[PDB]
C-alpha cells in the first residue's frame, strides 16, 4: 500500500484526511531536508498549501526550542500516494511531526496514526472528521490514532471498535513527539529542550 | 470544535451560515511572527475570506494604534474544515482576532459576533443573523454581538429570545470593547480609539 | 438592506453595476485614507485594478488642478455587498467622488448614486449598460442617478419610472462633485481650485 | 452612444471589432499620457493584453522615428464602453494611433473607422473581420476605413452598400497617422519623422 | 488574406493547424524581436500560449545550435488574424523557424507551409490532423509542405489532391531551415553550425 | 502514436499517467541539458512544479555519488502531446531518469514505461492507479514496466492481464537505472559510482 504500518522510519509520518465527507483515510508523508546556498518548501499536489503552513508553523517552535533555524534548509514534502477530493486538516500536525524527525533524524513509528491540527505556539487545535478516521485507520490496521483532545466528545465509536485502536488524545506537538518519535538518546536530549 | 467559556488570545467565534439555512459557529486563530515581506497566511476553503478581511482593516490596525501589518505575517486558521460554509467579509471576527493577537489581549469565548467591517471601521450589516444566533444558542454561547443595521432582522421564536443576549453593534471598539478581557492592557486599546 | 440612502457620508458614493443578465445592481463603495506612515491604493477582489485605475487617474486632477499628493497616501478602497459575475467600468466614478471625498473630508450626497468613466484630463466619460442601471437605483430608490452627457441617449425608461429618478447629465469630472459634495466652506474652496 | 463620429481629438480613435460570432462594432479607444518618475501601461477590462501588445509595439515606432522614450512615460488607455464577448484584432492598430496622438497631443478624424495589427516594424498587418467590421462601420456613419491593404480582397460589400464607405488601405503606419491625424504645423511636422 | 503565398520574409511563416472539430488551416505567425531592456515572450489571442511554450522550448535550440540568448532579448509573437476554435501545435516548429529567422533575419519563404512539434532536443514529433492540414495547404496555393518524418504513413493524399503539393518531411528543425531560409552567405553559416 | 515503444534514446523515457478517473496514460519525457549559459529548470503547463520537483531532488543524488553539479546545466523537460486533466505523481521518475540521461547521456530501453516518486536520498516510493497505468503500458505494447515495489500488492492484475508484460518491483533509483540504461562502458562507470 501506499502507508507502512509497522517500524520506525525517519520523517515519514502517517497522516489522516476525508475524503467525500463520508470515508477517512490515511495520508502517508514524507519530509526531507538538504542545505540550501535562504530556503524554499518543496511540495507539490493539491495538498501543496498545508504542507507549507505546516511547516511554516513548525519552523518557529524550531528555532524557539533548538535555535536550530530552517531558513538555510530546502524542505521537501510528499504525500505518498495522490489525493484528489481529498480535504486535509489545516496544519497538519502529521506534517510538522515528519519535519521535526527530518531535521532531526529521529524515527517515527507508523504503527501509531495520525491527525489534528497546529499552530505557532505549538497547540493541537482541534479537526474536522475524527470518527471517520479513527475509523479509516481502525481499517488500515494501524495499532493508536492519535487525535486532538478537544475532539474527545467527537469521538463516536460502536462498542467494539472502542477496543481495536487506542485513541490518543493531546495538545501540544511535544506530545506528539513523545508520543511518536523512536525511544533513544536524541530523543531524550530533544524532549527536554521542550520543557 | 469552539470553546464557549474562558478568554484566549487571538481565538473569536465568528458565526457563519452552512449552505441553505444553518447558521454555525465558525471559531478562528489568528497569530503573528514578524518577517525577515509581510504576508497572510491561511488555508482551506476560506482562504480569500481570510486576506480579504485581514488585508482590509489594514489600515485601521495601524491607522489608530500600533504596528503596521506589512511587518509581520498573519498566521490565521479554521479551527475545523469549512466546506459549503458562506462566511461574512471583513470579518469583525478575523478582525477581532488578529487585533486580539497583536496585543496579546485575551478574547471572550461565551460570546459570539457577526459582522462586515468596513475601511473607516463601521459595523455594515450581513445576512443570516437569525440563523446565525439560532447556531449560537443551540452552541451554547452566552451573548451574541451583531451589526446594528440587522436588529429588525432577528425574529426570534418566543422562548428564544431570553435564551440569548443579542448585541447590536456599530463600531469596530465596541466589538473589542465588549470581548475583550478587561485589564490595562485594554483601558489602554479602548482610549486609543478616539 | 447592504446600502445607505439619506446621509451625507465621507469616503462613500453609490456607483452603479450590472450582474447576471441585463440586471442591476447599487455598487457602494468605500473611501478611506492615510498620510504614509511611496503611497499605495490597497485593494481587494474581482475589481480591485480598477480601482487602482480610478484613482491613478484622480490622482492626477489632484496632483495639477489642486495642488496634492496622493503619492503620500495609503488609498483603502472597498466594495459593499457579493456579487459574483459583477462588471466594472473603467476608471468607474462612484469611486473617484469617494476619494475625492476621502482627501478633502468632504461629506457626500448618499442619494446620488452613479456610474461613468473618468478620462485623466478630468472628462466623464460614458459606460455602456445606462438604463437597467437607472433601476437597482429605482429599488435602491434613490433621488438621483447621475451619469455621463454622451450616455443620455441610452436611456430608456418604461411607464413604471420615467420620472422615478432625478437622472442628472454631467461632463466634466467637476459636475459630478458639483452636483454631490455637500454645501459649504471646504466645496467652496475646491471647486474654484478647479473651476 | 459610445463614440463620437464627426469633429477631431486628442487620443481617439475609432477602431474596430467583431462581437460573439459575428456582428461588427465600433472600440472607441481614449489613449492619455502623463509624466512618470520608468512607466507602464494601464488598462482593465477584457481587452488589456491587446492594449500593452497595441503600445509596447507602438514605442520602437516613436523611437525610431521621433526619439520620444516612451520609458519615461505612462500611458493610460481604456475601451470606451462595455465589451463581452467582443474580440479585438492583436496589437490593434487603433490604439498604438490614439497613442501618437496622446504623446503628440495632435488631434484625431473620428469620421474614419480602421483597424488592423501594428508589427514592431511599423508594418499594417491583415486581420480577421473586415466585411463585419465595415458593416458595423456603414450602420454607424463613419464616413471612411482604414483597413490593411491586403485585406482588399476580403471586402466583400453590396451595390447599395459601397457608396456608402471609403475603404482606403494601408500597409506601413505612417499612412495611418496621414490618413486620421488633424492637419496643422504639427501634423506636418511629424509626417517628416516617418522617413 | 491573412497569409502571403509566395516570396520571402524574416519573423513570418506559414504553420498549419485545424479549426475545433475536423477542419484544417493556414496559421500565418510573424515574430519580431527587440533587445529585453529580462525577456518576457509577449503575444494576446487564443493561441497565446501555444506561442509562449513553443518560444520557451525552441530555444534550448536556440541558444543550442547556434545564435543568440533569448533572455536577453523579447518576443512578439502574433497570429496573423484570428483564431476561434483552432488548436496549433506544441513545441510549433513554424514559431521555431520564425524566431530564428527574426534573430538573425534571414527571410523565409512563403510557398512552403511547414507544421509541427519540436522536440527541445530540435527533433519534429509527429502532430495529428496531418491530412487535413497537407489540404488548406493545397486549397491555398502553397508550393511545397515540410511535414514531420513520422507523420508519414498519416498522409492519406487521394485522387485530387497528388501533384498538387511537395510533401517534404522532415525529422530535424535544422533540416527546415535548410529547406525554407534564404540562400545566402548568412544562410551557409547558419546550416554549417548546426553540424 | 507521438510514443517511441522500442529504441534506446538519450532523454527520452515513458511515464505513465492517470488522467482523469481511472484512464491509464503513456506520458513521455524528454530531457534536455544545457550548460548555463547561475542555471534554471525550463518546463511548461499543468506538471512544470512536479518536473522541477522531480529535477530538485534528482540533483542532491547527481550531485552526490557522481560528483558533477548541475546548477551549471539548464534543464529542459517536456512531456509529450495534449492530455488534459492529469496529475503526475510528485517527484515522478520518468522525468528523473530522462536527465540522468540528458545528463551522462547514456540512451534509455524505449520498452519499459515507468511510474513512480522519487525521494532525495532516493528511494522509489509508490504512487496511486497502478493498475490502470500498467493497463495503459500494456495497451500501448511496451515489452516492459517499472513500478514502486511497496505497490506489488496494489497491482490488481487478473486472469486475463496475466503474462502480458515485465513488471518490474523496484526499491531504488540505481535498480532503476540498472535495468533501463544502455549495456556499454559510462553506465558501467555510472552504476559503480553509485556503489
Amino acid at each position: 500500500k501506499l502507508f507502512i504500518t509497522e517500524g520506525y522510519e525517519v520523517g515519514r509520518v502517517n497522516g489522516l484526511a476525508v475524503i467525500g465527507e463520508s470515508a477517512g483515510i490515511v495520508l502517508p508523508i514524507i519530509a526531507e531536508v538538504t542545505p540550501s546556498m535562504e530556503g524554499r518548501v518543496i511540495a507539490t499536489g493539491r495538498l501543496q498549501e498545508i504542507a507549507r503552513e505546516a511547516v511554516m508553523n513548525v519552523s518557529a517552535i524550531i528555532k524557539k526550542y533548538t535555535g536550530r533555524d530552517i531558513s538555510n534548509m530546502d524542505v521537501h514534502i510528499q504525500f505518498v500516494g495522490t489525493y484528489e477530493g481529498v480535504e486535509g486538516d489545516s496544519a497538519s500536525i502529521s506534517i510538522a511531526t515528519a519535519v521535526i524527525s527530518a531535521i532531526e533524524g529521529i524515527p517515527v513509528d507508523q504503527s501509531v496514526a495520525m491527525t489534528g491540527s497546529l499552530s505557532v505556539k505549538g497547540e493541537v487545535l482541534p479537526v474536522g472528521g475524527v470518527t471517520q478516521k479513527i475509523e479509516a485507520a481502525i481499517q488500515a490496521g494501524l495499532k493508536k490514532v492519535i487525535i486532538p483532545k478537544d475532539n474527545i466528545d467527537d469521538v463516536l465509536l460502536d462498542a467494539e471498535h472502542e477496543g481495536k485502536i487506542e485513541v490518543i488524545p493531546v495538545s501540544r506537538i511535544n506530545e506528539v513527539l513523545e508520543h511518536v518519535l523512536e525511544d533513544g538518546k536524541k530523543k531524550n536530549r530533544l524532549m527536554s529542550k521542550f520543557k
